[PDB]
């Protein structure tokens, strides 16, 4: 039961993109998949053929809004399944990530009092890095449908290259149908917070942010009488796969009509805590491509290292084309996040301070499943606040990993999830998401460090 | 040469029911291919990301309306034959970039707004007459149901190629999307390569005139201080359309099923039986629909269509597409008109000038005389005019490639040029230059 594509049978780089991208992707690469380098090369004919994810004038968009997140005037929301599926690449499932996304923007805009730049983890989330290669049931490890299969069998976990083509074509179809959300009546907003409104009504903790949901819609309320009556939301995944992210390249005229390398997967991509290598072919492909970027900070990350790859990364000083994203866990955030911001913004450099709760507070569950606490997440995020308020920086954005199910996989909150109702609903293919439920409470929670 | 891909909420039952008894009347031109794989092939196409969703579809039907009341003009066109290694993003771009500036061109004349409407993100099968090629072959019927290499493997029809179909539709439609809503929107640009026209063509001064009365109200509109691409294809494979079947409602509060693998679906010369299931197919699907008609089209039966597919009396739902031949719509289409009419039903009167005005060319390839296109439009008109009734549109067959399928216009394309660009799948295309040529002169035909 299979499909099949056929073999071609695009106008040639100028001679110094040629080389860098060539010098660049000579370079090491950590947790790229091993299959035939002949396969591999046969799909990425394929993908340099096929209509692109993104187009250039949408990633020079998104540049100038983030460039208003860096200096001040912005906040970036950054959002969606840890790793998407091309089983659950269905319109309900899009649907409630798009709403789940547009919702959360609602409340954050009217809490930082300044536009909101949502970017969706959709289109291509399909690849993760692993920490072994082998399982928990000593099966090869599973590296995101990109790569191999979620099933547990040995057969499964083999990598696949036909994968990378079958990742495109559930990426443009799951971008094609988000592009369309976004044009009809579920992006207007007055909709949109309807149901948060509902949420307070149905939630088991609406009492501890009713008040806020009633301020925002008196908000729009206000907005609509005096005489007002859409949305935007970028792709982003992380460029693990250099073979998909090569392949999906194309070549256009850019911010200073000089011909430029668009990564056209996506509009922005983020290199990732094990693939960061400082002279790597990942950062190396970075300083190729015209897309706004991002890099993963985890606690063993230098003051000296982050100017490093802010002077890599960012050499022309535009501001919001680099994001610098903080994962180091609550209990240390507070304690090794200001001296990195210091160094870095004594460079000169606009970076986007964004905070990724997340991946940093991970921990094994007394049921064997993979979970996090709400409660530390928030700690997180407010830690996150708290640093760059005594600073003087900007809190630029969060990073958050959500769907628009009622899935069970972090604790606490409202429902107060407990380590004996993961089991009920653990439906993620990585890493343990917020429920819409958990997603709206941060939201309307991180709203409020917004404030003042 | 190629590679496999793998693969790996139910609708209503009263609407089943309907929608089975329906499927159950008898489809012309359908694949061959085993019942089973092609339900495996559609439980697949059950769960996708649709290609549209319901409210681009009322929406096109409230756009529609309007030129039905008289008050817009429809402009649908496209590629004849989409194939799935042409479609790029150079081959896209050229056709939405060839349909804007059509549309900014006719939207003058016309002094009213202009639905465009994309022959593309799923026009992908064809009919055919005989089930044996010139080759010998098992016909190719499109890039959806099988290969046009010839050879007896690629003529095998695949039902994998649904899947192959949708994944290029979507790709497509995405490409779109982003098209119409960036640098290509913009008028002032589109109107640009419209003066690129008027100054590499040929032609250019039968065109500088108005090209230049244009780029003057662009200029006005910005002195004084100041898109959407619908996808559209012709439903023929009854287990792909009826795969994209999506339950949601529209303009009446009860749910009704749209078709979301297009904006809207016409059905063509060969499947319009009375009582077949395309007619019963859309009966029951919301999407406005169209239907071809050719020359032995009875005014009595033109009605029974109406009566059909407009049963709410809803204007703009129900398209009726004349294809008649430059030397046979002046005398063969008035009493159509008439006869419906006089009914009560608001329709679309959209003009095909194209596939009825298909000639032989001495060299072998199958074309069209520039001449006859241009004048079956204007006979089209004509009518239209004599009648006091409303001339809803064009239907035609373009690329942004600088082909020769066709004969004459500009470039004075010959008998013996048709051999130096011949790159359709299947019916021959006016290249970029003709696409706009007739813009003009179809503006000139709406003109006041
Ligand atoms: N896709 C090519 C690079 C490339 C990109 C765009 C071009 O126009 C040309 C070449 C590679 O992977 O090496
Ligand atoms: N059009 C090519 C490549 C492609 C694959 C998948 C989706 C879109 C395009 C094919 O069908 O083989
Ligand atoms: N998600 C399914 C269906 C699909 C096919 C092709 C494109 C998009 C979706 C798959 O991976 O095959
Ligand atoms: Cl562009
Ligand atoms: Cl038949
Ligand atoms: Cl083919
Ligand atoms: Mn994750
Ligand atoms: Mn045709």
């Amino acid at each position: 039961m299979n499909w099949t594509v056929d073999i071609p049978i695009l106008p040639p780089l100028p001679t110094d993109l040629r080389t860098r991208l060539d010098a660049a992707l000579a370079k090491p690469a950590a947790q790229q998949p091993t299959w035939p380098a002949d396969q591999a090369l046969a799909m990425r004919t394929v993908l340099e053929s096929v209509p692109p994810v993104t187009v250039p004038s949408e990633i020079v968009r998104l540049q100038e809004q983030l460039a208003q997140v860096a200096k001040g005037e912005a906040f970036l929301l950054q959002g969606g399944d840890c790793a998407e599926t091309f089983m659950d690449n269905t319109e309900p499932h899009i649907r409630g990530n798009v709403r789940a996304l547009l919702q959360m923007a609602v409340v954050l805009t009217y809490g930082a009092s300044m536009p909101v730049v949502k970017v969706a983890r959709i289109a291509g989330q399909y690849a993760k890095p692993r920490s072994a290669d082998i399982d928990a049931l000593g099966l090869r490890s599973y590296r995101g449908d990109m790569i191999n299969g979620f099933a547990p069998d040995a057969a499964a976990r083999e990598h696949d290259p036909s994968r990378l083509v079958r990742a495109y074509a559930n990426a443009s179809a799951a971008m094609n149908l988000v592009r369309a959300l976004t044009s009809s009546g579920l992006a207007s907003l007055h909709l949109v917070h309807d149901w948060n409104r509902e949420f307070v009504r149905t939630s088991p903790a609406g009492a501890r942010y009713e008040a806020l949901a009633t301020e925002i819609d008196r908000g729009l309320r206000f907005m609509s009488a005096c005489g007002v009556a859409t949305a935007e939301i970028y792709a982003s995944h992380e460029a693990l796969v250099l073979d998909y992210e090569r392949a999906m390249l194309r070549l256009s005229d850019g911010d200073d009509g000089e011909p430029q390398l668009f990564d056209l997967s996506a509009h922005t991509v983020w290199i990732g805590e094990r693939t960061r290598q400082i002279d790597g072919a990942h950062i190396a492909f970075a300083q190729v491509i015209a897309n706004p970027v991002g890099v993963k900070l985890g606690p063993n990350m230098t003051p000296e290292l982050a100017v490093e790859y802010v002077e890599r990364l960012d050499p022309h000083n535009k501001p919001g084309r680099l994001t610098l994203v903080s994962r180091m866990g609550n209990h240390k955030v507070r304690d090794l996040l200001p001296p990195i911001v210091e160094k870095v913004q004594a460079t000169g450099h606009q970076v986007i301070w964004q905070c990724d709760p997340m991946h940093g507070n991970t921990h094994e569950s007394s049921t064997g499943f993979k979970t996090r606490h709400f409660d530390r997440i928030v700690d997180e995020v407010q830690g996150f606040f708290e640093v760059h308020r005594a600073l003087g920086t900007h809190p630029g954005g969060i990073h958050v990993e959500i769907t628009g199910e009622n899935v069970t996989e972090c604790l606490g909150g409202a429902q107060d999830i407990s380590e004996t109702d993961l089991a009920g609903r653990y439906e993620t293919a990585c890493d343990p998401r917020l429920n819409t439920q958990q997603s709206l409470e941060l939201a309307f929670l991180v709203a409020e460090m917004l404030r003042d």
